[PDB]
């Protein structure tokens, strides 16, 4: 049995995963699952799947503890990055889903990468803060990885064999790959004014048309953010620049990317938007498995839409590309500030036009701009100069809100 | 260089394949090519591409064989199927483009396939009426086929590996793959009364909104016949049975199929309608080569729609699906009976409604019928008796024609 640890098991993927490890019983075993703030739902899991170990925050670690020994579980008990570390280079592990929120999942995903697992990626940004670092540090060491965001499984999924299995096979110009396309809902605000979202109601932001999701990505599609760390987590995913990635609008969430080849061919994936099915694909590949989606009916589709993206309008998408270009640290910055002005407006401190200014004002800050030509890739010295530079929008970040809340 | 013989070189397809040719020189060499009635036209290819053979039809070959004299060619002229024969089985040939239209092509195709060839299909009559004996032999030889129809192109794109090279891989639940899907235009009458159907003229009919082909494909079109087809080649070149293989009506013209897995995933090609995609695809396989298309613009797309057949509407797909359930007997008369309302039509003998009328009557005629349970797929005499059975369905639907023109 492949063995699984799930980073990140009690949130919005993690659910999904679990959907189709409980349809597949004598396919998957659970080795560890964690969870920050859910502990009863932790601990929920844990007595459903008998884990060998599972991992919870530093302020839960004793209460999740009692909670396990009186439920007579034999589970081993985790707490902090150094327990996702754990989990993530143990050797009794064959693959790490990689579904903890942020830049909070970074340290765990290195470790796997260079404890040379499989590794299923939702969490995004930890190939916006660390691509190279992350990338290099698997190839060293013979980690496969595999994107579960949908955009990228689907551009996989339409991309040759040895491209799959080897990035850089792409600049053969045998496999004739023109470019990428990203596929882009436009959140909940697509069709209404620039004057609408600036008055948006958290309620209104967080809830998405097409998909269930997390607080934060729900944010990140309202603003089109998103796709501008999808644009840089395709870079360092099929290792590509940005040029070579181009977005569309797509409202329906039906087509979910494609790939242009100079033929003329655009091979693309579609699907009803479920998470379900890129983690399937990921979780069996190169085989395949029933999901437990509904499938696609092509009859009721009606009219998938198309459309260029308006940049004024989601300027976070112009911003993104912009920071792609300049390299990994403004992509920290751009990250992290996003990071942060999303905390803040999930907790009402600003409008959810502000993410786009606190950004730019951040990527554009002479004190953060010091940093941009470091090496964060090193194999040594890259983890903390990330660390560092994340610490350090965070503060700047922060007090760029509190300066606007004001005046500059 | 890789030696080409086009069987069909003056037709729609033939001109695709040569303008990819223009584009590629030292790519390609013309070792043949052939034309049945345009003698000028295939002159004037002999002198651009100075082909080793040329093959053309018996009343043309003396004045063809004079004015390749007259042009100081070294060129060989060949004639009838005996000439095709040759050279589809030509040990100089490395691969052989079939676009002969209708059955017309069918024993060069097999002579490729019995040689061994590299075969690119467009003819898609010939695995209609002898797909077994085709992939029986090709299979038996090392021969490979690559289609060139854009459905079957598109689906070819999008299935694994392992399933282009084998196409029997296909039955092992490991590749997931749940069913295939054709796209249809819906033709020229699809958003038009039955009634204004009936009144069709020919121009009217012949006339496609999205695509330029030779006249009988165009025909095809309009009545969706063309859908059956390639729902009958779909099942021999996939290796599936219909009810694996339906059929969504797509008027844009720009999806053009989809292969559905088992976790949910819709793998489709998109493009431009522009058959050099999909015959560039070919060529070059599994390499990718510029094919001079105009790419798609996904920015002005508009959006796409999609609608399930309407069968009281387009008979002609009913009646294929069940000639495809009765095997390769009720193919030949359908695809046969078909021929013979299409040469009927253009020549404005019956209206365009009664070619699904005397397609019909020929599925469920009597004398028809007593040949469905044959061997047409022996490696001895399975082409004897397709041919038979054309010859056979070629007088009973003539006779079809002539009583309704009065009354049965
Ligand atoms: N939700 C989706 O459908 C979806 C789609 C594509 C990509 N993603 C990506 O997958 C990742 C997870 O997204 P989600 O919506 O499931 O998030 P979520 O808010 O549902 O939470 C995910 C998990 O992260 C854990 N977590 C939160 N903060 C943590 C910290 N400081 N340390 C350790 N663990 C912590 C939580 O306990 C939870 O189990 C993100 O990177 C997201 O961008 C999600
Ligand atoms: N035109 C397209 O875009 C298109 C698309 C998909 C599939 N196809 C298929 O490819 C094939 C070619 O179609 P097309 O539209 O290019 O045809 P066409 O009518 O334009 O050309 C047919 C070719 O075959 C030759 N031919 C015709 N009758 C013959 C006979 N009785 N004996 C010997 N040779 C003969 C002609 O000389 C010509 O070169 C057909 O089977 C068609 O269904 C065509
Ligand atoms: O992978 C799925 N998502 O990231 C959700 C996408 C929401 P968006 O298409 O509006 O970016
Ligand atoms: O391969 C291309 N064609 O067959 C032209 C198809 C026209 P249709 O979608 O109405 O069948
Ligand atoms: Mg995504
Ligand atoms: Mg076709």
């Amino acid at each position: 049995l492949q063995s699984l640890a799930i980073l990140g098991a009690t949130g919005s993927i993690g659910d999904s995963t679990l959907a189709i490890i409980r349809q597949h019983p004598n396919r998957y075993r659970i080795h560890a699952l964690t969870g920050f703030s859910r502990v009863d739902k932790l601990l929920a899991l844990a007595m459903e799947f008998h884990p060998v170990k599972i991992c919870t925050s530093p302020d839960n670690y004793a209460q999740l503890s009692q909670k396990v020994t009186d439920a007579g579980l034999d589970t081993i008990i985790l707490s902090g990055d150094e327990g996702l570390i754990e989990i993530a280079s143990d050797e009794a592990v064959d693959t790490v889903v990689a579904a903890i929120v942020g830049a909070a999942g970074l340290s765990s995903t290195l470790a796997a990468a260079g404890a040379g697992k499989r590794i299923l990626l939702a969490n995004k940004e930890s190939l916006v803060m660390a691509g190279d670092l992350v990338i290099k540090t698997a190839k060293k060491h013979g980690a496969t990885i595999l994107p579960i965001d949908s955009e990228h499984n689907a551009i996989y999924q339409c991309l040759p064999a040895a491209i799959q299995a080897d990035n850089t096979a792409i600049h053969h110009t045998s496999y004739g790959i023109k470019k990428l396309w990203l596929t882009a809902s436009g959140g909940s605000f697509l069709d209404k004014s620039i004057k609408q979202m600036q008055n948006a109601s958290v309620k209104e932001a967080v809830n998405h048309p097409n998909w269930s999701m997390g607080q934060k990505i729900s944010i990140d599609s309202a603003t089109m953010m998103n796709k501008g760390l999808e644009l840089i987590e395709a870079c360092h995913l099929f290792d590509l620049k940005e040029h070579q990635i181009q977005v569309v609008i797509h409202p329906n969430s039906v087509v979910h990317s494609l790939v242009e080849y100079v033929d003329g061919s655009f091979l693309a994936q579609l699907g009803t938007p479920d998470m379900k099915t890129p983690i399937a694909h990921a979780l069996a590949y190169p085989e395949r498995i029933k999901s437990g989606v509904m499938p696609l009916d092509l009859y009721q589709l009606g009219s998938l839409k198309f459309l260029a993206p308006d940049l004024d309008k989601f300027a976070c998408l112009k911003l993104a590309r912009y920071a792609a270009r300049l390299g990994t640290g403004a992509c920290i910055a751009l990250n992290t500030a996003n990071e942060i002005a999303v905390e803040a407006f999930l907790a009402e401190k600003i409008c959810l036009t502000d993410i786009a200014v606190i950004v730019k004002a951040c990527l554009d800050d002479k004190t953060i701009a010091q940093d941009y030509s470091q090496d964060f890739g090193d194999e040594v010295l890259g983890l903390e100069r990330i660390l560092t530079m994340d610490k350090k929008v965070r503060k700047i970040a922060t007090a760029k809100i509190k300066l606007l809340k004001q005046g500059d």
